[PDB]
């Protein structure tokens, strides 16, 4: 079905990205008490990294074809993408909202319980929205792999033509409804994320400020989703191209998001440790 | 197939919206030199007014069936969709330009010419996409009658459907292109609205207008995409929903732009009258 | 020459102020690790409370009259200068750190080093004041014949005062350096204006403190210079000005922390009550 | 009395500064409708320049000595001119900063003129109270003082003639105090508008430089006037130099960016005009 060379290349790239995510997770857990890591949100960074792992896993699953049960495979690979995107992007919006609310306090500080509940609601409520949409899609209009043989007798204003096509595709009866819903909810939450990124545009440094990561992420996500919807819909007779493009889009988006989140943490951690070592040796020498 | 009552109600609502648009245009052209109107960029508002009237015109065009005088339904669909696209571009360009100017003035301080040039570039992108859509494949209407046997691996069903629709061969690709470029524009507009957050008063600060407009645009566009895709056997429902969405979005955006200007103008003039006496 | 009643009232007020300062010190030492206290730089608040203690001690020292007197006056004036520098340094450091983290991002050691340089400026000025010319007390008796060009008047005055030969130069120096510091502090308070909550944003406290500081310094300079034949008035006004300024600044620093802490632990207690109920 | 060379040099420098103020006034009035000038506050800049003129005029008066043998009113008017000139220089800048802060924090020249009118009325009532209650008197006193320490005794013979007020330090502390409170609020305003716009519109740097230079100059000149009355040339030169430096620095910081951004605008206009002529 799919060429072994493309499968090997995609598997290698996905495994390398997964190893990078594991290294970031190890850095976050081990250096959790460090000032550079602590001034970030390591507990939210964990959720982002689990979402990244889910996205890479779904990218792996996209390569299985003509093996399985196929309806459940498509349903679970797509649900994994949706939940992974929610888990990747919710924490970043929560961090931006926290940074915005910290630096715009007033006399009516409200209550810390309400602030914590709103922070939890900018993540868990989004995840629950995706969960209920996926449950409604699965229970109401599940993906069905059906084969149609059909003869079509179309006619234009003056020309008559006849076609006879047989195809084997897996999709829902009302697939565009669920597409418009999930695309729509993600787009509204990402518009609010862009608003939050703008509101906190120059409020702190890239390790704490998350405006650039949000903007790059939303733009890349819109581009990748727009491309992949179209190529999956129309270039269904190009299995290698569709698989490679889907894996590449998922890989690029996840890797760019995580690199933008974590590379500055590593840079400032190295700088802080170098400063500490310099002062330690200067004190020891004297 | 369109009920006269729905047509009458929709026409009256769109006419009232157009009269509101013309009132705002007269207000912003007559009272150009006033401080309240002048500080809100009266020249850039003309483009928004023209885009709004173009969108209302497209909403009118959505309500006629068959042919005008022996004409082509293809041309009607193409022209109303392109009118809607150009109108939304012209509505949302000036607001983003005003927000960008406010941001740049706030941060290490832009004439109207540069903003109009950026809006013109946006319009050129939309025009290029519309032109390549029209030339690469038109929206030709086809009569599709066919018989298909469905084999799910457990049951066999035969159906005979005679369907007529006006669409492109690859219509989802053009949908993806137009929606995607508009969505990138809206993402940058939301970023700009956040950047100019609580930077001035609402007459000068066009930040709530952007956030209301982008959300209304996304919601209406998704709803109407789905409804047109699937509920094509409900011409009255499709027409009413499309006209209602266009009217609601355009009127909300224009009111959010112009009600602060009008009330601040009234307050300023009343204060001047009190001072003079 | 000072009434016992005024002495007792002033000492009771200063002792209550010291008790309040010690209560704030206990609160900020015990509740070091709390979020509300930790986000308000508990290490830089110790320096402010120490400076407040020095200022209250100098206010106490202002009330003893007879017994050398030069060492007493120099001691209390230098204590006041050191205490006010220690009070106002940490607030400026906190505002500077808030500005730096807000504007494209500072350890406590760097801020304490800046405060140490600020203190060293005052130490240098006080040392050169004490060594160049001390505050020796002289009994001056003289006969003066005034000729204004239209009338002739004669007066004989026997006056005693403790001052330096060039006292206004040292005044203008100390006042000038403190005023430059206060102007930069007001600039910092403006920069970090409506940037965070009161316990973190030390902006109203800076403005109130500098305004009260200028007012009290001007009033007490004039009163000491001219109303020297009113010992009770001078003592009461000096002690009251010191007490009012110090107490106002420290209350503005610490009362927001106390109420936010009370709200925080009230919320925690409600959470624990809900957990126990289920 | 005073050396002719120092008098000539000080008069030359003050005249050059006054001509610079006149040039700035001509530029402000002539190009009052220009966009760069209009987005500034030319009506308030006129008040600043008039205050600068008063401050430059008082420096000339500080050089008149041993001529009006009349000397009390000369000192009173030269000092009142300084106080009013400082008020008129610094009030408009604070008003511009406050207007900029209020425009960009929302939920007009007449109002700012009223505010600076109140600011000047404060100085007017202080100066009137000083003149009416405790005016300057030029008095000559001869006296002998028997200074005795704890163990040492000495006698001195002093005969001096100085023009000063009886409670001079009271009025000093008052005027210094009110000015210092206004300068503290001005520094607060400069902080509030720290990075709100460009230097032509933003006035934070000019405010901070002005308040620092003003405090430093006033502190120096108080001490040298008090303790170096036997150095007439030194005190005259230092007072004139401080006044000149403060006024010139403040006015340059206000107006040089306007000239820069006006010349750049005119150059752009000329370039586009030439391009239009080409096509
Ligand atoms: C941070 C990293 C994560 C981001 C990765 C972005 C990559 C997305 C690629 C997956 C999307 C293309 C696949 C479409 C569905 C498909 O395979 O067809 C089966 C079918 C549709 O098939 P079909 O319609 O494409 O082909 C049949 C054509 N026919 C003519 C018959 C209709 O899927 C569905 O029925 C819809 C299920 C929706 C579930 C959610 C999809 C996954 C969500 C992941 C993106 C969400 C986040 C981004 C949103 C956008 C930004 C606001
Ligand atoms: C501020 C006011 C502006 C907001 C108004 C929002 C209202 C939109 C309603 C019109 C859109 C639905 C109609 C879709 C096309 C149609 O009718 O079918 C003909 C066809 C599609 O037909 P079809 O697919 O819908 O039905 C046939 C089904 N079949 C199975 C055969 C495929 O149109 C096209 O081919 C695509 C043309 C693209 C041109 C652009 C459309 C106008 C753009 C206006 C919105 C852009 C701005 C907002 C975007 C959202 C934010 C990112
Ligand atoms: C936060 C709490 C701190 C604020 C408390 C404010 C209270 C200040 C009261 C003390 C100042 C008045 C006493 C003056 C000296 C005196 O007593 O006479 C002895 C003498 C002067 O005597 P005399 O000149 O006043 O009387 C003699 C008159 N005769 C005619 C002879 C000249 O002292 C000196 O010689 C100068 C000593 C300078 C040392 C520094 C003084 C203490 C500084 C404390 C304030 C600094 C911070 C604020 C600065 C202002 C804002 C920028
Ligand atoms: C922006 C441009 C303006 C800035 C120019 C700054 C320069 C100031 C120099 C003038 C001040 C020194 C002269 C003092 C008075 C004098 O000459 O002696 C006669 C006398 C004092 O004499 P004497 O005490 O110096 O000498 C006699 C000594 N004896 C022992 C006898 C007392 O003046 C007075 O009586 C007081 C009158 C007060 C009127 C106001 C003075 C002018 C105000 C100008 C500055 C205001 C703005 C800055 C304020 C500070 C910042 C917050």
């Amino acid at each position: 079905s799919l060429s072994p060379v493309l499968l090997g290349i995609v598997w290698t790239f996905l495994s390398c990205g997964l190893l990078l995510i594991l290294f970031f997770l190890a850095f976050t857990i081990h250096c959790r008490k460090n000032r550079i890591v602590k001034m970030s949100s390591p507990n939210l960074n964990i959720v982002t990294l689990l979402g990244s792992c889910l996205t890479y896993s779904s990218a792996y699953l996209f390569g299985i074809q003509d093996v399985l049960s196929m309806e459940t495979l498509i349903q679970t690979r797509l649900s994994m993408l949706c939940i992974g995107t929610s888990l990747v992007f919710g924490p970043i919006l929560g961090k931006s909202w926290r940074l915005y609310k910290v630096f715009t306090q007033r006399v009516p500080d409200k209550r810390v319980i309400i602030k914590d509940l709103q922070l939890l609601g900018l993540v868990a409520a989004l995840l629950m929205a995706d969960v209920i949409l996926l449950m409604t899609w699965v229970l109401t209009d599940p993906i069905q792999c059906l084969q149609i043989l059909s003869v079509s007798m179309t006619v234009t204003g003056k020309d008559v033509s006849c076609t006879s096509t047989s195809t084997h595709f897996c999709a829902s009866r009302y697939s565009d409804v669920w597409i418009a819903l999930i695309w729509g909810c993600k787009g509204l939450l990402l518009l609010y994320g862009a608003y939050l990124a703008g509101l906190t545009g120059h409020v702190s440094s890239p390790p704490v400020n998350q405006s650039l990561t949000i903007m790059v992420g939303v733009n890349l996500l819109v581009l990748a989703a727009g491309l992949l919807f179209v190529v999956t819909r129309y270039l269904h007779s190009w299995p290698n191209l569709v698989f490679g493009l889907t894996s590449g889009g998922i890989f690029v988006c996840t890797t760019t998001i995580n690199c933008f989140i974590f590379i500055p943490q590593l840079k400032q951690w190295k700088a802080f440790e170098e400063e500490n070592q310099t002062i330690r040796r200067m004190a020891k020498y004297f």
